[PDB]
């Protein structure tokens, strides 16, 4: 059994290597240490310090430097005894302090061990390199083991989900969140992998299509940013559908907040969506000519960032893969073509050059790209031309065609483009869903791949959505963790801020941000100023989660869970309306093209429902939360080790900052207050039997033994609770016990 075979790749890559002896003595030391801050300004940077002595209320220790120092016992960060370096769950630690949690992690990361439990969480640090732990071999080892049976691993947590579904006939959900670049999507993909393997019906297609869904999505929804070479520019929730028996029967997809802006603008050194690049790189010569195709350097929407390729990535090779998944999934050859055409047309539209002079109006001296795009799209260029610069507009009675300047003309085109893409994307999802989704499913396991809190330099409307979402999810956790912790105290017979923030945002009466925003969105002439004035009007000095800046006249601050956040209001009105000239709809509505027409002729795709972008999102979240609320949840927190996509570089500031945002640290804090340590009686005795002159290592009266020792040592009755099964210990208690003689 590779589980007990200490020479297996399982032991090799997932386990902390075991020696020939397990004897308590190995680990005996004379030393006691303290975690300290060599420099008080950097609070996240710590050194180990050897406690030298103690007074009644303080410790005194010995710095790295030789200097001596003094500490209040009640403020001190004691180091756990070395036996604890590497434990598979942070909860086994006795001293639960920040540095302490960091250290265990680190210790694991040093051995490439990237996964650790922290009570309910599975913590996962991105390694920045390939570890062969996701093999079929690996897969089959996880089938049916309990969480204590096996090493931490995304496979494990998913197996647990699966058995629970079967054994409780309850639906499940794994929540996978964290910063850009931390790993979410990888692991997300693993889960499906694993699932489709233990529970698929292979001697199969489904399974195939299901797997193939992602690639498709990623091509259209992922991009190369500064933070990651393959970032998901969208949120998503996967539902794996099963039948009563337990076999996979289908699935569905839900996307949230696609980054439409990226289509028409990419920050420096980043890239647009992959497709554009795959297309340019793998289209046949017959496809190129058919699509007026060229190099990226030739296309305004592609050539600006000054990045057109990813190191160690072949846009050409990726296209084949994509092309392949479209096949498996069920895209006709035509459909594929149309997709492309669109992708091309978009590019063309972006090349359209608007000059002036004549008046202030815009004109089209060159008509090239206009033609191309027109063609590809299957619409009347003149019509479109017109729709672009001479949109007719309602002056109420008067429908009168407005002639636009160059910027506004340029802007309309951009909107066009974003609509095109955003719809197309939806269209894909729906498409896929048609193929995979099962009306009649008995159970499911839902996977959420979404970012955690986003706090940049510049925080926009988009981030407000993400953080909102994040507050809702965080609170869900807290609720949950609370029941589940309360359940354990009974089974063993042993003895809020979120809402306010939530309210400020989404509240109806009184109204929160979203509400005020929405309100302003019926007024055509309202401006960002109008809006921000309204907000401060309502919350400044009146709401404690709100903050009116002392000088900025464009921002406000919301006090999130993760901490305070400054939002810039620039363009919220536009973002919330997500406008598009009717003439354009019309224009495109008469397309010759199959798909194209769909994107404008199907309400499901073409329209929000009159609905705001905010409102629509608010609804979307509501539902998600609702469904989640019906499942049993698993939480996975993904952690980026550093900022530079390196390996073997686990940065203290970077990691802790994450553990603070994502709740891992509070979980500890709160758990810390109780009886963090809860050992199985028999186990205690195994290690500790030699400390109290009495007892044998083995015993049927384990509870009696656990007692004799506790009695021996003369431990404070307050430091522990007798569980029916487990002995419940208070913080530091065990560490001391472990610090006793043989
Ligand atoms: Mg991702």
């Amino acid at each position: 059994n590779p589980i007990h075979d200490r020479t297996s790749d399982y032991h090799k890559y997932l386990k902390v290597k075991q020696g020939d002896s397990d004897l308590f003595k190995l680990t005996v030391s004379d030393k006691r240490y303290i975690w300290y801050n060599p420099d008080p300004d950097e609070r996240d940077s710590y050194e180990c310090g050897e406690i030298v002595s103690e007074t009644s209320d303080s410790f005194t220790f010995k710095t790295v430097d030789g200097q001596d120092r003094q500490v209040k016992k009640d403020d001190a960060n004691q180091r756990n005894p070395i036996k604890f370096d590497g434990v598979e769950d942070m909860s086994e630690l006795s001293y639960l302090n920040e540095p302490a949690v960091f250290h265990n992690l680190r210790v694991r990361y040093n051995q490439d061990l990237i996964y650790t439990y922290s009570g309910l969480f599975l913590v996962a640090v991105n390694p920045f390199k390939r570890i062969p732990i996701y093999t079929q071999e690996m897969v089959d080892i996880f089938k049916g083991r309990r969480r204590n049976e096996v090493a931490p691993h995304i496979f494990a947590i998913s197996d647990v989900a699966y058995r629970s579904m079967l054994d409780d006939r309850q639906n499940q959900s794994l929540l996978i969140t964290g910063e850009s670049g931390a790993g979410k999507t990888e692991n997300t993909k693993k889960v499906i992998q694993y699932l489709a393997s233990v529970a698929g019906r292979n001697q199969g297609v489904l399974e195939q299509q299901i797997l193939q869904a992602n690639p498709i999505l990623e091509a259209f929804g992922n991009a190369k940013t500064t933070r990651n070479n393959n970032s998901s520019r969208f949120g998503k929730f996967i539902e794996i559908q099963f039948n009563n028996a337990g076999f996979i029967s289908g699935a569905s997809i839900q996307s949230y907040l696609l980054e439409k802006s990226r289509v028409v603008f990419q920050s420096e050194t980043e890239r647009n969506y992959h497709i554009f690049y795959q297309l340019l790189a793998g289209a046949t010569a017959e496809e190129k000519k058919a699509l007026h195709l060229a190099g990226p350097e030739s296309f305004n929407y592609l050539n600006q960032s000054g990045c057109v390729d990813i190191k160690g990535v072949s846009d050409e090779d990726e296209f084949k893969i994509t092309r392949q998944a479209m096949d498996i999934v069920g895209f006709s050859q035509e459909e594929q073509m149309s997709i492309f055409k669109i992708i091309a047309g978009i590019l063309h539209l972006g090349n359209i050059k608007f000059e002036k002079g004549a008046g202030e109006g815009a004109v089209l001296k060159d008509k090239t790209a206009l033609n191309a795009a027109s063609t590809v799209f299957g619409v009347n260029p003149s019509v479109l031309e017109k729709a672009l610069m001479e949109p007719r507009i309602l002056a109420g009675r008067d429908l009168v065609a407005q002639h636009l300047n160059v910027e506004k003309s340029s802007s309309s085109r951009d909107a066009l483009v974003k609509a095109l893409y955003g719809r197309l994307f939806l269209w894909l999802v729906k498409k896929i869903n048609n193929v995979l989704c099962s009306e009649r499913a008995a159970y499911f396991i839902g996977v959420l791949d979404i970012s955690g809190f986003e706090i940049f330099k510049v925080n926009s409307f988009e981030q407000l959505c993400i953080n909102y979402t994040n507050e809702k999810l965080q609170q869900f956790f807290n609720h949950h963790m609370f029941k589940v912790e309360q359940e354990e105290y009974l089974k063993e017979k042993i003895n809020l801020d979120s809402q306010a923030t939530i309210d400020l945002i989404d509240g109806r009466q009184p109204p929160g941000i979203l509400a005020l925003l929405d309100e302003q969105s019926v007024f055509p002439n309202a401006t960002d100023n109008t809006l921000i004035t309204k907000l401060h009007s309502h919350f400044s000095k009146k709401n404690a989660k709100y903050e009116e800046p002392r000088f900025s006249k464009t921002e406000f601050g919301v006090t999130h869970y993760a901490g305070q956040v400054m939002y810039e209001i620039q363009d919220w009105l536009e973002k919330n309306k997500d406008p598009l000239q009717q003439d354009l709809e019309l224009c495109f509505k008469d397309s010759s093209d199959n798909v194209v027409t769909k994107l404008f002729n199907d309400p499901n795709i073409a329209s929000r429902a009159f609905i705001t972008v905010a409102a629509q999102y608010k609804e979307q979240l509501a539902s998600l939360m609702a469904t989640l609320e019906t499942t049993n949840p698993h939480f996975v927190r993904c952690i980026i080790p550093n900022n530079k996509q390196l390996p073997a570089k686990l940065e203290d500031k970077v990691v802790l900052d994450q553990l603070r945002c994502n709740g891992v640290l509070e979980g500890i804090r709160i758990t810390r207050k109780g009886f963090p340590n809860r050992i199985i009686y028999a186990d205690f005795v195994k290690r500790y039997y030699l400390l109290a002159p009495n007892v044998p290592r083995d015993a049927e009266d384990s509870q009696k033994a656990t007692d004799a020792v506790l009695k021996h040592l003369n431990i404070d009755p307050e430091q522990y609770r007798f569980g029916i099964t487990k002995i419940f210990f208070r913080a530091g208690q065990l560490a001391r016990i472990e610090e006793a003689r043989e």
